Formats: structure tokens, sequence, C-alpha cells
């Protein structure tokens, strides 16, 4: 309903940025 699941749309994306963020440690030249 009303409260319907927008929340779980985003709180995922941030599981992609700290995954791209890792890619700097195992790298950053």
């Amino acid at each position: 309903h009303s409260q319907g699941t927008f929340t779980s749309d985003y709180s995922k994306y941030l599981d992609s940025r700290r995954a791209q963020d890792f890619v700097q440690w195992l790298m950053n030249t």
C-alpha cells in the first residue's frame, strides 16, 4: 500500500558505490 516499498529501491545502490569504492583500494595507482 500507501507505505509501499520505495525504500528497498535505493538501499541497494549504496551496495554498489562502496563496491566501486573498494575498486580504489585494490588499485588507486
